[PDB]
Formats: structure tokens, sequence, C-alpha cells
């Protein structure tokens, strides 16, 4: 006997069986089931999401929260017009501890998988276990966190997986900086050096109608006449993240560290 | 893709049985999975007949001898007669993809299991139950049954595999099936083709060691396998790489008063394996 829902309102439920049962109730009378997956703490970089997924005819948006090991949330979910948030306990998305998982690909390893040779991993299994609880048509994925979106593609192409992944175009600030809730750490000075990452991105980014070295070398320029920040990489690559083709589309990743604060960004590339 | 019902419709591309599948949901059959790496046999049929048995079922069985899991030149290849037995149970759907259909990249994204699959039948081939883990999530996720069907013989890939579904909150139901034995009591395997006459007639020591085990054990469980390593210990050229009680989730759980026996056992190169239910004591 099926969960209560109450359409146009905020359903939240905190059992997998619960949402599960309500999602494929929903799919059955016409509804298409969206997915947001987050872990809380939203901004307007989450709500895009949200408003990307409300868009599609007959959608119903799910959006979870979870953090993988409030009211103000459910308020901004409830202003945005979603009806169910997914907001399950440690030990119900774990109940058995960590036990089967998912082994990225060798990608996993490179540039964010350099720190955090494990982060990738946790993020694909938790997707999984999402994408299998809630079922969705589609799921929306920021492109702010990229390596992470293609892990995520080649996550469903690998598994078979019958979900369509949506990528997000990055939300910034007004003078660029990529929104992240990491951003509220930075005191004035860390801030305003904070802008290089997406305005070295950006001058790459028009930079590359004289090739690849001419964008990697307006990037590296940018970032170096800011003080406070420490590059970790600074890569173009495919679309995929293999090797860059000698001309076609690229995307051009960078990572830094300012004081405490890692922050990322990356931007889609032409080569000529 | 055309589906003649009543039929055996083969489909090689993962697409095909991926639509035709949701189309027969979406009218209301029950899908059953029936996964194996063919050269078939009566274990396969019993795994057969009790998805058939299912109300409104429709029955796919998959034939894929899965790269990953691998020895692999070696394993026996029979289609005609694979595809001429389902027929003859009326299996509707045989789903036969290519390895290029199943791993157009190679290896990049994989399943990991649990530390159980480290033991066991995984001591020495580490990255068995892997391979097992990831074909499996693939079929379940291309084919999407309500039911999937496996023997007892492979408990534990059973159990890895009841893993897999609880784990990844997989929306389907695992149907454990027991093992069909040929009348002297020796576990139906494809690799029973490989015993010579004489091995054929060791082998019967598998089978007889559990079964007296079970019986062995009102008096406990050190005598359940003294009884089962007697029996063994008696079969001429049986070599035993394990004889094993352990709890019936095989894990870091103490066994109680319900468990299973496992043995594994090299007849020249053939390596056999088998399985019983052993209740302690009481
Ligand atoms: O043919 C068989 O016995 C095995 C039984 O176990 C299998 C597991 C996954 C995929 C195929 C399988 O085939
Ligand atoms: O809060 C977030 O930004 C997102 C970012 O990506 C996520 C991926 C999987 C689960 C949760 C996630 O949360």
């Amino acid at each position: 006997a099926i969960p209560a829902f109450h359409p146009g309102e905020l359903n939240v439920y905190s059992a997998p069986g619960d949402v599960a049962d309500v999602s494929r109730a929903l799919r059955l009378t016409g509804r298409r089931v969206m997915l947001v997956p987050t872990m809380g703490a939203l901004h307007e970089g989450h709500l895009a999401l949200v408003r990307a997924a409300k868009r599609v005819p007959g959608s119903v948006v799910v959006v979870s929260i979870f953090v993988n090991p409030p009211d103000d949330d459910l308020a901004q979910l409830r202003a945005e017009g979603v009806e169910i948030a997914f907001t399950p306990t440690t030990a119900a998305m774990y109940p058995d501890g960590l036990r089967t998982t998912v082994q990225p690909g060798p990608l996993a390893a490179e540039l964010e998988g350099g720190p955090r040779p494990t982060h990738f991993a946790g993020v694909l299994t938790v997707v999984l276990k999402l994408l299998q609880i809630v079922r969705p048509d589609r799921v929306f994925f920021g492109e702010k966190d990229y390596q992470q979106l293609v892990l995520i593609r080649q996550l469903v192409a690998d598994f078979n997986l019958d979900v369509a992944v949506v990528g997000v175009p990055t939300v910034r600030e007004a003078d660029g900086l990529a929104m992240s809730s990491r951003n509220r750490y930075l005191d004035p000075a860390q801030r305003a050096a904070a802008v290089a990452l997406s305005a070295a991105l950006t001058a790459a980014a028009h930079a590359a109608t004289a090739g690849a070295q001419a964008a990697l070398d307006a990037a590296r320029a940018v970032l170096d006449a800011a003080p406070g920040v420490a590059v970790d990489y600074l890569e173009l690559r495919d679309i995929g993240l293999g090797p860059m083709p000698l001309n076609g589309s690229g995307r051009l990743l960078v990572a830094a560290r300012l004081g405490t604060t890692r922050l990322l960004d990356n931007i889609a590339i032409e080569i000529g």
C-alpha cells in the first residue's frame, strides 16, 4: 500500500523503499521522474539543476539530500515548487556497511583523484544507489564538478543504466567565481584573488582561436597575476577527459588552493 | 525488433532485448531472467522451469561466456544444443550478446565485491567475482527482470549476487534454486563432461561426503566435518581444495545451528564444487 503523496506540495521521505514506491507509482500515471542529487546546503547552483528538471513536460522533481560519509534546504525546495525530497540516513543507505561498491575506471585516479584517490568510488556507488532507488528518467548534475560528470556518464554507459544524464552549466557570481558553498570561507583577499580561476579559464576560451598553447599560456598568465593561489593543476583535455586532440572540442580544468580552501573550475574550449 | 510469441526469439544486441523486455513489461508480463554461460544441462533447465512457473512470466535466458570472470578458451560452447533445449522448454527469449557489445570500453567501470569475494573460490582467483558481479549487474540493467534465477551449486556466487542486489538497491528478486543431481548424487555441472569414467566414479565422493556430513551433524560440527573428510579421503584421486563449514551467508558471522557445508576438489585437472545445507545438533 503505496506511501502518501500530495501533488504540488513538498513530500519528504527518508526511507529508500518509500521514495521507490512513490516514484514507480508516479511514473505509471505518466509523470517523468527527474533526479537532482545533492548533498544539502543548497545554493543557486543547485536551484539551476531543479529548474532544468522542472521544465521537462510532466516532470516530478526528486531532490536527494544525503551526505556521503536542513529546514532551510526544504524551504528552498518548497519555494522552487519541488514535490519530492529524499533525505535518507547513513544507516538506511548503508545498512550492511561498505560492502559491494563501484570501482571507477582509471580516470578516477587522475586530476581530483590525485589527492582524494577513493573519492569517486564513493560518488559513483551512491549515485548508482540513488538511480536504483528513484529510477529517474533523467539525472541532473552540474558541470562545475566536470570530472565527476564524466565518470557518471561512464558509470551509465558501462553498467547499461537506462537513464539520461543531464549536465547543467555552472552558475557563477557576478565576477565569474563558480558558485560553491566553500566560497563562504574565503577572506576578502582570497575572495578577490579567487576571481582568477574563472578569468583565466575565460581568457583561455577566447585565446583558443590562436591554438592550444596560446590558450594554456593565457590561462597561466592570469593565474600568475594572482597572489595566494596555489594551482594544483591546469589541464586541457578532450570533452571525455582523454588527451586533447590536435583541434576540435575540449575542456580546460583548473584547481587551486587558497589558504585551506580548495576551489575548482573548468570550461569548454574549441581549438581553432 | 520483432517478437514472435510462443516462439524462441534470439537477440544479440543489448538494445533489442532491452526494448522487447520493457515492452513486454509495460503490457503486464513478468520478465524472468536466467543468466547462463551456455553448455546447458538439466541444472539449467530446472532454473528455466522455476521461471516458467511464475504466472504471466516471459522467460529470458542469457548465454554469454564472460571474459571478465576467467581457462577462457577451454570453456564448453554448444549453442545449437543450447538453443534447441530452450525451444523445447518453450523459452521465449534467448539473449546472446557479443563481447564487443558487452565490453565496448574494455574494463572501465566494474563492480568491486565485498571481502567474501577474496575467500573460498576467490582466494587463488581474486578477480573472479568482480567479473561475475559486473556482468550480472549489466544483465539486470539490460533485461530489467522482476526476478533472477541462480542454482545453489555456485552457492558463493549466489550469496555475492544477493550482496550485489541488496547493496546497490536493485529492484529485483533473487531466486536460489536447489542443485540438480545425477542419480548417484553428483552435482550437475558443465565441468562434469571433463571426467573420464574413472574420475566420474570417484566424483560421487563429494555429494556422498556432504550428505554423510549432513546426517552426522546431529552429533555436532566436528562430527559432520570428520564424516565428510573420511569419505573424501577414501576416494581415489580426489584432491581436496577446501572443505568448509559456514554460516549460510558465509560471512563475518559465527555458524549457529544453520549452515552450509562447501567443498571444492580436483579430479585430474577438473575442479568440482558442491555444497549442502547443514543443521547443527538440535
Ligand atoms: O551457466 C552457468 O552456470 C552460469 C551460472 O552463473 C552465472 C552467473 C552470471 C552469468 C552467467 C552465469 O552462468
Ligand atoms: O551537493 C552537491 O553539489 C552534489 C554534487 O554531486 C553529487 C553527486 C552525488 C550525490 C550528491 C551530490 O551532491
